[PDB]
């Protein structure tokens, strides 16, 4: 007559949920086949002074169970003042750190911290390159990007991001337009590193919340230079090679990226009203601009399907809609056209945001969340991936964050997040019918979560190819 | 055709667990009919530099989802070293607070300290008063256990505890026996306070751990008055009213205390094959002594039924064995007997320590916890309280700690804690025929968990009448 929860793990398969949490400062490993968690790690018990545990992804393992590898990375300074929490620190630390984890089969060891090794620190997202053997991160309080080595953690390239705007003032410094620079950026210290750890670089003091680029118009960021701000989100990465793809928030843009040759080689236009790209001109050997005439709208979330045909950028804010490019030519991204954009009547207001997305294996569906501010409940689109519409919208609860999915592509697995301060949970959907099978406890404000995948096939639908 | 997990939730009631996770350094409130985290706090974020959240326990609520109170304490210094974490903060905040939390019915909000409120700083157990009116921390780095007003987190008694031990040598300090002396501490700052925040007045740098009676002994626990140490453990109340029992982990024995007069009345004899009780002796009026001739075993665990018909005492490593007294004379502690001792032959070596316990609300059965060092498997035995016998034991996981009851009596639901490295989970066991429902996941390493209680009678069987 009792239910054994055993039995729902049973139908989910071997799969190791990870996701960092936050403001709770710790990142947690658990096993979806019998609901414990395997291991969890605190910053804080490594002299950790701001430990915001921001993004993640995690690198293949023949077996989870036995041993996984990691990175996660963090914010600091301004950041830990910007949620519901009434903080009390006096002097955080600036963050910005990138921390390598290895799972032993029992616990979690911190291995070290690659901002140190490479001397480069970066706090927004993470991803993992299609061949395992290197990842990479974005930030767009400094706008930089890099990709680094997996076996060494130095940088292998990073690009530098500026604005040039047309109307020198906050209010219409993105809206009437200017030049965008793609640098490239260079080591300063011996050993070739770099001198950009913590706040080092920051041109803003915090990360531009959801609708935040009204904030930064309005005058409300403080920084040294936001009218130079790009705010830089990801570098993802074609699931084919070559390419990676690094979006711009502010700009409504994504700038393609030759990963082995280092040259940018296109920018995507975000907003519906643009031509499929800018022009991009080469100013000198490590230099060059995009002239982009008005910014309509920012966009955010970027990705691409796990075959590498479609590229996708969501305009948010002031149009709220899903680009997507026909990026099936994989010998030349200057070819690549828009071919469709997801629109819903559902996202006509300022919110709701279309953020993170997951492709099922076969590309033939995509879950992507829609995020609203407090207390509008938050939730999951489930989106024909071959018409390009909606097939359905589910309502799940505050603060909807990332999806990832089971590798068989049974099982959608995101977190929601509690604005740091209420409701926080993992949220398991069935991908057959769509059906919301419900909750597991998880007292963590995660912005990210990945599952740990096998191969380097797993990637292409893990933190890899999305956001 | 799918299993949903809410299929889980729906059975078990409309309750809220929470729960602390000491290196985690965070607290979590969930509710059991949902799935949901309904928040957490992290302690860091109010420039705790040790926050390892420890004990805990729930003020009764009319409604839990509506609000709830909670008291939880730090523990700081070396007890940051004594798990297999690598912790790399060499010099850590010294811990001792005493967190006033309020849940308001969406978030979580830090009330105050109420160490720096009254100025007496305790780390180990948390208790609520059976009028819900006041709370009791006990503490055995410094050896004082008080009762504190819930209005103005003022101490309403403090008693300290010291050891005389006959023979001036660690191997046989405690062995050969002493006397242990009951002091009343008053206050010696303005305002009513205390001067005891802190570090201030450890007699020993980390809490015993469990076996810790042996390493004090071979002189392996440094402190700078450990041949003075009794290890108070907890202050647990009779569910009738007008008595405290303070527990002392060293000396093998509990202090009866007459809460309202502030004396001590008896003292309880732990060990199978002593008598039921020692003999009190009063010195002043602010000090009384005990003599122990010799200490057979340490004890631990201590708590009364909720009808409060039984006392009970565990002793730990040197027996294995639950001493049960007759407590039915409400009017006279010095009459209560020895009854019965739990024993089994499953109880063989050092381990397991029986350790935590929880009763049903009818009296008739009792939930303990068989604690293990890593790696063997720990797990629940069910007593049968009516006959004084291990009705069953139950093998569930690494590190298992508290258990609680859901109000009905129909659900156990326990934390496991990994050791603070290791797999963590919530375990649900429904107590009509003994079966684990499964587990929850939980990256906490919680010591302490509760479900919120609704009225006075609920917290006969929460964290009022045992630990
Ligand atoms: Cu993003
Ligand atoms: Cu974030
Ligand atoms: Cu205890
Ligand atoms: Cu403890």
């Amino acid at each position: 007559k009792y239910v054994k929860v055993q039995d729902f793990y049973d139908q989910l398969g071997k799969y190791v949920l990870v996701a960092p949490g936050k403001f709770s400062g710790t990142v947690a490993a658990t096993d979806l086949s019998t609901g414990w968690t395997m291991a969890w790690l605190a910053a804080w018990n490594y002299g950790d002074t701001c430990p915001i545990m921001h993004h993640m992804a995690a690198f293949p393992s023949p077996d989870p169970y036995k041993e996984f590898e990691f990175v996660v990375n963090t914010q600091g300074g301004k950041n830990l003042f910007i949620y519901g929490v009434p903080v009390t620190v006096e002097d955080p630390g600036e963050g910005m750190k990138i921390y390598r984890i290895k799972y032993d089969g029992t616990r979690m060891n911190l291995q070290r911290d690659a901002a140190e090794v490479s001397g480069l620190g970066l706090g927004v997202h993470v991803t993992i390159t299609p061949e395992a053997d290197g990842y990479a991160v974005g930030d767009g309080q400094k706008d930089i990007c890099a990709e680094f080595d997996r076996e060494t953690d130095m940088v292998r390239y990073a690009w530098a991001f500026d604005w040039d705007p047309n109307v020198k003032d906050l209010k219409r410094a993105w809206l009437d337009g200017g030049t965008m620079t793609i640098k490239r950026l260079k080591p300063t210290l011996p050993g070739g590193r770099y001198d950009l750890q913590g706040s080092k670089g920051n041109k803003i003091d915090w990360e531009l919340v959801p609708g935040g680029e009204l904030a930064i118009e309005d005058g409300k960021v403080s920084g040294d230079r936001p009218l130079h701000s790009v705010a830089n989100d990801a570098l993802v990465f074609d699931p084919r090679g070559k390419w990676a793809v690094a979006s711009m928030r502010l700009p409504g843009v994504c700038v393609v990226f030759d990963r082995e040759n280092q040259v940018p080689v296109a920018v995507l236009a975000g907003p519906k009203g643009t031509p499929s790209q800018f022009q991009l001109v080469k100013v000198d050997d490590d230099t060059w601009t995009v002239d982009i005439p008005e910014v309509i709208s920012a966009g955010h979330q970027a990705g691409f399907s796990p075959d590498g045909q479609s590229f996708l950028f969501m305009n948010s804010l002031r149009q709220n809609n899903i680009m997507v490019w026909d990026s099936s030519n994989h010998d030349d991204p200057t070819t690549w056209e828009k071919k469709a954009v997801v629109e819903s009547p559902d996202w006509r207001g300022a919110y709701p945001n279309t953020q993170h997305m997951v492709f099922t294996p076969d590309a033939k569906k995509i879950y992507v969340t829609m995020w609203w501010p407090s207390p509008t409940p938050n939730g999951i689109a489930v989106i024909d991936a071959v018409n390009w519409e909606v097939l359905k919208e589910v309502d799940l609860g505050p603060d909807m964050h990332t999806l990832a999915i089971t590798y068989d592509g049974k099982f959608v697995v995101g977190t929601l997040s509690g604005y740091q301060n209420t409701a926080s949970a993992i949220v398991v959907m069935e991908t057959e019918t769509d059906e919301v099978l419900g909750f597991l406890p998880s007292p963590m404000g995660h912005h990210d979560n990945v599952i740990v995948p096998r191969t380097l096939e797993d990637l292409r639908i893990s933190r890899s190819t999305t956001t």
